[PDB]
């Protein structure tokens, strides 16, 4: 018996942070979140920006457990939840979970909305002993937006339609002004956390990065989320020159009990193709509980 | 093995809330926290108020454990703490604990300051398995204020000097204007939580209520914290007519694991002695985690 270690009962947080600083090009400022603007402080959009740019962003989280969620009590602000006899989940504070039995037994859904400039969105998972967590990141003013609640249609686009890779030749193309739409999905990011087993000591993650709303000024600005995953923030103000750019991230967090939170940060990066194509980073990192070497060792987390 | 119940590892919160609404008397408004004012919205003090009234309030908490605090990790915002080899406690966020070995082994101190109108102060205890928690509530512009860090002198006043009871005849006395000071202590409230045993399932509490700064306008307004303890809020706008008024509160919270937070609220009550003496309530209540009857029973907390 060793007391005081983090356990599967200890809550795990998910954070989502908007951190896109607008990029000057000569002239106007590009910003994947709100389009293109003529001035920066304060923000002032180009003439026809409203036709193209997003004004709303949403995070939909689907959690699947191996069994009924095990926690037996709820707190004031939502760090702890429980389910009743019928499988309805009770959570207090800003967020509540919808039981979605149609998708499967032990699956729950939350929608975080009003995600604006500079904001960090935070939510506790109703259990650390999950099987799967899927996150959909949706942006406004795109044709799939009205249909964002269809889990199946979104998954279909993820599996069958969204590019897993972009060539350098593609990133260097100029879409002609005369094309009216650029084809970018409302879905701009998909995250999947998975654990192979109930008492499993690691968390696997996957991401499928997409694009932010394109804006057609007198040409076409297209906005690719070109890099992501752990430590991707260290690549800010760098675009390595290679022939293909992967839109997928893959990795594993060992010693997951040591993790306080899994953090997504969306940030700006250099522009390519003379300002015609923007690049962005979707970094996904862990912040750990602070622990001494001797407590790490004692809790088997070194 | 039953999973999902609240344990001694689950953090326990302490809350402190200022909720004194000023009372009109004909005319000016009395407010135990900031004195006497000529107008209310916004606040505007009487001529000589600064001579008498508090402008600062502080909460000093001393926690004693049965053994070294058992938690082995620290989080971002301070819900969890740990100690190192030398007994220094590590906590992140707004508050940190000072190790005070001079007072005893396993004793820690925190000072919460800047406690202003309407504010709730919240802090997690570094352990639920404590032996003792003592709270000192200090107010400004009183002669014991400079000495508020002397644990021993404060305890001496608590044991030897602060009245445990006030008579009705006393509450109905008018101190003459010609007396310059009313004698009220900087210490206006003392709380003691105690547990008789490491794995003990209840929390005992005690309070010694005092007075808020008196103000001498053309007479003497004196400010007694006349009621307190659990459910004392239900006595708002009531002063029961009896011959003595106890300044002590005593009670017990059974099933302490069910408690999310122990809540102190300071509130105004009717004035006595034709407005010369104010009364206030220091209610001390539990807010529980929400739990179904069937989870209460399963966790042995019904």
């Amino acid at each position: 018996d060793i007391r005081g270690c983090p356990t599967l009962e200890t809550p795990l947080k998910l954070t989502f942070t908007e951190d896109i600083q607008p990029r000057k090009e000569n002239y106007f400022y590009y910003d994947g979140w709100r389009g293109v603007g003529q001035t920066v402080n304060p923000w002032s959009p180009v003439l026809d920006n409203h036709k193209y740019a997003a004004t709303e962003h949403e995070i939909h989280i689907y959690v699947e457990f191996f069994q009924t969620p095990s926690n037996r009590f709820a707190d004031k602000n939502g760090a702890y939840s429980y389910i009743d006899a019928n499988g309805v989940m009770y959570t207090n504070g800003e967020y509540s979970w919808e039981h979605v039995p149609a998708l499967g037994k032990n699956i729950y859904k939350v929608v975080i909305s009003d995600w604006n400039k500079g904001q960090t969105k935070s939510i506790y998972l109703p259990g650390r002993d999950f099987k799967t967590v899927e996150v959909f990141h949706f942006q406004n003013n795109r044709p799939q937006w009205d249909d964002r609640n269809s889990y199946e249609n979104v998954k279909s686009r993820i599996n069958n339609n969204i590019s897993k890779s972009y060539s350098k030749a593609k990133l260097n193309e100029q879409l002609s002004t005369y094309v009216h739409d650029d084809g970018t999905d409302s879905l701009f990011l998909y995250q999947k956390l998975s654990r192979a087993s109930l008492k499993e000591s690691q968390i696997n993650y996957y991401q499928l990065r997409g694009k932010f709303n394109g804006v057609n000024l007198g040409y076409w600005a297209q906005e690719y989320i070109l890099f992501g995953g752990e430590g991707a923030e260290q690549l800010k103000n760098k675009i390595p020159d290679m022939s293909n750019y992967s839109m997928e991230d893959n990795g594993s967090f060992k010693n997951a009990l040591k993790i306080e939170s899994l953090d997504l940060r969306l940030m700006d990066n250099n522009r390519m193709a003379y300002g015609s194509t923007g690049t962005y980073i979707a970094s996904f990192n862990r912040t750990d509980f602070s622990m001494t070497p001797e407590n790490l060792k004692a809790c088997g987390l070194d």
